[PDB]
């Protein structure tokens, strides 16, 4: 199974200066709770924006760079390497990972930010007439989490006649 894992805002920002725009300490839970002993994949940037591997699940870098290798990370150098790994893969960011795959994916993990922020990476424009709503979710509010946000999971539509 091959899923997108991602936040995005109301205008599907979703990085800056190669950071998260916002600060939601529920949202990272939910990462971790959804690929929890499965597999992330991710560009070079994401990966070095986060700095070290997400322990408990398998983490693999696509890059060009053939000198990189860090310790408790897979490396691969093209997007036909995805489909060679096993088990349930999260594709994980950024923008050109999602560009690459967002028409390859079965379904998206999606948390959308209720918000408007500064961004200069985005997440590629999709619509629900393509897109199932298997769940739709509102986050809870409190003291550390204080942006509205909705936990969607997106299943792709069959194209049937008629
Ligand atoms: N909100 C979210 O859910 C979320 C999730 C993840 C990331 N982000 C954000 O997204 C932004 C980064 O996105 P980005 O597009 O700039 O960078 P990125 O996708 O994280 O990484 C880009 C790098 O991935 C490698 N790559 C991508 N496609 C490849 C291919 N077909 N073959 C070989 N290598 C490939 C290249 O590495 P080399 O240059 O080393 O070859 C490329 O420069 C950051 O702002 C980050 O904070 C947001
Ligand atoms: C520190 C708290 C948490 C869970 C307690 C921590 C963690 C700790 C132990 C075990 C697992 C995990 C999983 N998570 N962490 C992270 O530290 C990574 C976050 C992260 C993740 C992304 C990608 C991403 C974010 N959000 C959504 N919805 N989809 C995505 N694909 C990008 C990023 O920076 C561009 C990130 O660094 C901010």
């Amino acid at each position: 199974t091959l899923s997108i894992l991602v936040a995005h805002d109301l205008q599907r920002v979703i990085g800056f200066e190669n950071q998260l725009p916002w600060h939601l300490p529920n949202d990272l839970k939910h990462v971790k709770k959804l690929s929890t002993g499965h597999t992330l994949v991710m560009g070079r940037k994401t990966f070095e924006s986060i700095g070290k591997p997400l322990p408990n699940r398998r983490n693999v870098v696509l890059t060009s760079d053939t000198s990189f290798n860090v310790e408790g990370v897979d490396v691969i150098h093209s997007i036909e390497d995805i489909y060679q790994l096993p088990g349930h893969v999260f594709i994980f960011g950024g923008q050109t990972l999602f560009e690459e795959m967002i028409d390859k994916v079965d379904d998206m993990y999606i948390t959308v930010i209720e918000g408007k922020f500064r961004g200069d990476t985005f997440f590629p424009p999709y619509t629900f007439e393509d897109w199932e709503v298997a769940s739709s979710v509102e986050g809870k509010l409190d003291e550390k989490n204080t942006i509205p946000h909705t936990f969607l999971h997106l299943i792709r539509k069959k194209l049937v006649p008629r």
